[PDB]
């Protein structure tokens, strides 16, 4: 559907062609290359000839690229620090799986100012949808690091765009990779991903994809034909248009250095290890490079034929193969897996059944299976230790996150041990329950739901229905999509968009409880006015109360929501309210100064939790009343009544130093810079402006209900009680004030 011509290309003469195998746009400089240069239109040539010069480390390459676009003649890029895998800043996506993804949706959109333009960052990123590939197919990971340049382009005001970004790529293979110019190919695919769309190059080299470019400039939907689809989704145009840009760096390291897998490249430091400890033999060679060789021409969406194809070119049986091969897929699965776990679990990720804790545990399922596949038996926190002990330098917060990762591993591998053992007894009872049903096999379906609530993964469920005749039938792409089912997913509308904003007077003085505004408006019971006292339902917080005084009457206030920027109030007589009309508000102000004892105070709490229980902690949930108020935090263990003792304690000790609590409005980016991504906690608020609550040196947080000057005036702090809502989720229980 789109264009695709650079100055490059017409300049330098590329040609473009239709690949002979699978008919895709792509452009090479040579001009009897017929197919695109993607497998399975061509194979991996570069194993053992290595295709860039010199041999690179994971490290040196990384800070090769970053340097390059830094300190480049023409366009100077901004190094940016790499973000949390855990999407702190959005509520759509589970794991950061591009680099453009922490960039969606406020940087994009121009609500937020990019951290710099253009940018350079080597962002660890995060994909399921190839779980089934790693250590298989050579080339995937669940954890690698996408190396990418970034450029947003708002209107009027480029800084550049496609053209310039072919040749900053084309540059960096060749100028400084030294790679041989005329076996790059750009093949041509559209890239969707995140909530944005556009056409992009595939950058091909020696049969292996080595980086993708998107020119980014488009954004999904809503529910109205001026659509594009570009994989299956609609996109209109958008305003902002951005480089999108993602260089593989296990894959370029691998490059130089034609090793038989990626792995072996980037991940020596565990799987040789972990070969000893198998006491696995260094496969025959015929075997070995006539497996590393075709390993790229197969995916899945239908291995067992790959394995009769390597089988019958071998030379030998799909046994006498599989006996070879299967133990080094299971220590590169590992091997990877775990480095998933490192990065997810020092990113403040908490094993459990939903999101991302779901999948941080699925990883250590597999894992655990697949050392107990090999026969081994060393603990899988001492795994991770040689993924802490290599990338702790790189990565500094590995070393600081330690004893919470390797303990949190720890418990998972424990309760691992019995989930397995009263599971197999269960799934086994009910699959004897299902052979005399009259059925001889096991669908896939009932195999996801044998993971989804008894926590087998089915190498276990297959042997357990075996042993009693009913048969082993493992789906090649099972782990990814049982990764798929990681996720699921009113009052007033329509007549509001003409109104203007409501002033929130509470914003301006919360000890405000008295004031006059304007009727705007009276659709049903619901009150609009121009400004108001009353604090609407969010945040944890409930609505305020009280009356609206009109023409001498009270009216009560019973219900305060807010409909978009426009807040509604429900009131008793919506007959006695006419537009245009002057009331006299008031706050029921008792209801209010508890409210706000109940919500200070969840921050003093928030703080003393930190400093407790450790960093991973942050909100899950919250809910206040005039009475007692819940912390819902994510968290692996229970909390000892020794701790919460210790938490009460240091919270109490808070509220008697009457420490200063004190509110602005402040860009996002300036905000989370100046504070990192702990502001959001309870929510991800939208606007170019956010209101950022802090209590001194102790909690600093996004929100947007009503606080108080100062902690002496919460009062004592009474935790009433903890309890475990779910896995990962633990529940404070606590009343303020006098
Ligand atoms: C840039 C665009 N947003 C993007 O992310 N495209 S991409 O999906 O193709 O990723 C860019 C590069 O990251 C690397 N990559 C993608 N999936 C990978 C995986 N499962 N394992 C290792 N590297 C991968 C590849 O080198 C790929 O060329
Ligand atoms: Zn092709
Ligand atoms: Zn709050």
């Amino acid at each position: 559907e789109f264009i695709m011509k650079t100055r490059m290309f017409e300049e330098e003469g590329w040609i473009r062609k239709k690949c002979k195998v699978c008919g895709k746009p792509f452009w090479t400089l040579d001009p009897d290359r017929e197919t695109c240069g993607d497998p399975p239109c061509d194979e991996y040539q570069f194993i053992g000839k290595p295709g860039i010069p010199r041999k690179y480390t994971l490290d040196e390459m990384r800070e090769k690229f970053l340097r390059f676009f830094e300190k480049h003649e023409i366009y100077p890029h901004g190094r940016v620090k790499r973000y949390p895998v855990l999407p702190r800043w959005r509520d759509d996506v589970l794991l950061v799986g591009a680099s453009i993804m922490d960039f969606q949706p406020w940087v994009i959109s121009g609500e937020a100012d990019p951290p710099a333009n253009p940018l350079v960052i080597s962002q660890p990123s995060i994909r399921f949808t190839d779980i089934d590939n790693v250590g298989i197919t050579g080339r995937h990971f669940t954890i690698f690091e996408m190396m990418a340049h970034h450029a947003f382009n708002y209107p009027g005001k480029p800084i550049y765009w496609m053209d310039e970004t072919v040749e900053l790529a084309f540059e960096f293979f060749t100028k400084e990779l030294k790679m041989k110019p005329e076996d790059i190919t750009f093949k041509e695919n559209p890239w969707a991903g995140g909530g944005n769309a556009g056409p992009a190059f595939e950058v091909l080299y020696r049969g292996l994809e080595v980086a993708t470019l998107v020119f980014m400039q488009y954004k999904k939907a809503p529910e109205q034909d001026q659509v594009v689809v570009i994989k299956g989704e609609k996109y209109i145009p958008m305003e902002t248009k951005v480089v999108d840009t993602g260089y593989g760096l296990e894959r370029l390291v691998w490059m130089s250095q034609g090793t038989p897998t990626a792995y072996d490249a980037v991940l020596g430091y565990v799987v040789e290890p972990l070969k000893k400890m198998a006491g696995i033999e260094k496969i025959d060679e015929k075997i070995l490079m006539e497996n590393s060789r075709l390993a790229g021409m197969f995916d899945i969406e239908d291995l067992r034929y790959l394995r009769e194809q390597v089988a019958k070119r071998v030379g030998i049986t799909v046994e006498e193969l599989e006996k070879a091969i299967r133990p080094y897929e299971l220590i590169y699965a590992i091997a990877d897996h775990t480095k998933a776990l490192t990065f997810m679990l020092a990113d403040g990720v908490v094993p459990s059944n939903v999101k991302a804790g779901y999948l941080a545990r699925l990883l250590i399922r597999k894992s655990i299976r697949h050392l107990r596949e090999l026969g081994l038996e060393v603990p899988l926190s001492e795994i991770v230790a040689l993924h802490i002990k290599e990338l702790h330098k790189t990565f500094p917060e590995f070393k600081e996150m330690e004893d919470i990762i390797l303990e949190m591993i720890e418990l998972e591998e424990k309760k691992y041990a019995e989930t397995l053992r009263r599971g197999s007894d269960l799934v086994r009872r009910e699959i004897a329950k299902l052979k005399k049903k009259g059925i001889k096999e096991i669908p896939v379906e009932k195999l996801v739901t044998f993971y989804e609530s008894h926590g087998l993964t089915p190498e276990i469920v297959k042997e357990i229905a075996e042993k009693e005749g009913v048969k082993v039938n493992i789906p090649d792409n099972f782990y990814s999509m049982v990764a798929k089912e990681a996720e699921r997913t009113l009052v007033d509308f329509e007549l509001l968009k003409d109104l203007p904003d409501t002033r929130r007077l509470y914003y301006e003085d919360p000890f405000m409880k008295e004031f006059d505004a304007k009727v705007l408006r009276v659709i049903k019971d619901w009150v609009i006015l121009d400004a108001t006292a009353f604090y609407p339902e969010g945040g944890g917080q409930p609505y305020d109360t009280g009356v609206l005084i009109v023409n001498g009457r009270e009216v009560k206030v019973t219900n305060v929501q807010k409909v978009g920027k426009v807040i509604i109030h429900k009131v008793e007589d919506p007959g006695a309210f006419k537009e245009g009309m002057i009331v006299h508000g008031k706050i029921d102000w008792k209801r209010r100064i508890q409210h706000m004892r109940h919500h200070t105070g969840t921050h003093v709490l928030m703080g003393a939790l930190v400093r407790v229980l450790g960093r991973h902690v942050w909100q899950a949930g919250s809910q206040l009343t005039t009475d007692w108020a819940r912390l819902d935090i994510s968290h692996y263990k229970r909390i000892s009544e020794e701790e919460l003792k210790e938490i009460e304690m240091l919270a109490n000790r808070i509220v008697m130093e009457d420490r200063k609590v004190t509110w602005e409005w402040l860009p996002r980016t300036t905000a989370e810079q100046k504070y990192g991504f702990r502001l959001y906690q309870g929510g991800v608020v939208p606007g170019r402006e956010i209101r950022v609550v802090k209590i001194e040196d102790w909690d600093v947080q996004a929100c947007g209900g009503t606080h108080l000057p100062s902690t002496g005036l919460v009062g004592p702090i009474k935790i009433l009680r903890t309890e475990r809502i779910q896995d990962g989720v633990e529940r404070i229980i606590f009343a303020c004030g006098e």
